């Protein structure tokens, strides 16, 4: 339906970031996943452009696409990675990894 | 190719505000176009959140879908509108109506 956080596990191995994070192996990243279409859901904050825009993509399909749903503010996580010189070290607040918030941008 | 700003003229008559925004007929909203795709051109700043999920959609295209071309900074404009009296009174900085920058989200 309308767009809303959902349930993303990440492994870092899959993404060939484990030659430097050593842990945790997953985590919880998150995605934003749905549409952004009238009528808009109450307990959501749209801006003006992504309502202009939904808009005028309804008048005309074919030449300007729709809002998109997106991450609109980032959580930090804790990884113990690999530091230049090689050495576990921790990251404690490791920024925007994993969603808070989503919304139609 | 990569995300940026691109041209986009709205009209008010043609989204249905023409009935409470008197002028401009018309304006420059601008949109975000183009992909979001490794490599990624150095002149734009990403975040975490979407340069994994780029990774995963990759790993796994039918799961999970990439990032998202949006704008991430907008502008105001002056808007001449019917105020619930009805009117005309000038809105000197109405937010959110341009896109000022684009990002992969
Ligand atoms: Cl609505
Ligand atoms: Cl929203
Ligand atoms: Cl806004
Ligand atoms: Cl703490
Ligand atoms: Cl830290
Ligand atoms: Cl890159
Ligand atoms: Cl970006
Ligand atoms: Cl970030
Ligand atoms: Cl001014
Ligand atoms: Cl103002
Ligand atoms: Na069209
Ligand atoms: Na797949």
């Amino acid at each position: 339906s309308h767009c809303q956080k959902t349930s993303l596990r990440v492994n870092f191995e899959d993404i060939g970031w484990d030659s430097w994070i050593i842990a945790p192996k997953e985590y919880e990243a998150y995605e934003c996943k749905g549409g952004c279409f009238f009528p808009l859901a109450d307990d959501v904050t749209p801006t003006k452009h992504a309502i202009v825009q939904t808009l005028v993509h309804l008048k005309f399909p074919t030449k300007v696409s729709k809002a998109c749903c997106v991450p609109t503010k980032l959580s930090p996580i804790s990884v113990l990675y690999k530091d230049d010189m090689g050495v576990p070290t921790l990251k404690y607040h490791y920024e925007g990894m994993s969603v808070a918030e989503c919304g139609c941008r």
